[PDB]
C-alpha cells in the first residue's frame, strides 16, 4: 500500500491507502479535511506535496504553474507513490 502523510495545521496523520484508491476517502474519516465541491473544480481542499506523486488529472482548477509547483486537488489526488501532503492551503493562491 501507500503510506500517505497528511501534515494539518492541527498534526500530522499518517495512514495507508490501496494502489488506485483516492486518498481522500481514508482521509477524511482520520481527519476533518475540507471540501465542497469533492470534484476537482474549485481549490477548497489545497493542499501541497512535500514528497511523492500524485494523479490528480480528475482535477480541472489547477493551472500548469500551480501543478509545477507542487499543488494538489485532495479531494482527487490518487497517491502514486508514499507521499506527504501539507493540507489546508487554499489561502495561499
Ligand atoms: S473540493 Fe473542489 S476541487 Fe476539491
Amino acid at each position: 500500500a501507500y503510506k500517505v502523510t497528511l501534515k494539518t495545521p492541527d498534526g500530522d496523520i499518517t495512514f495507508d491507502v490501496e494502489p488506485g484508491e483516492r486518498l481522500i476517502d481514508i482521509g477524511s474519516e482520520k481527519a476533518d479535511l475540507p471540501l465542497s465541491c469533492q470534484a476537482g473544480a474549485c481549490s477548497t481542499c489545497l493542499g501541497k506535496i512535500v514528497s511523492g506523486t500524485v494523479d490528480q488529472s480528475e482535477g480541472s482548477f489547477l493551472d500548469d504553474e500551480q501543478i509545477e509547483q507542487g499543488y494538489v486537488l485532495t479531494c482527487i489526488a490518487i497517491p502514486e507513490s508514499d507521499v506527504v501532503i501539507e493540507t489546508h492551503k487554499e489561502d495561499e493562491l
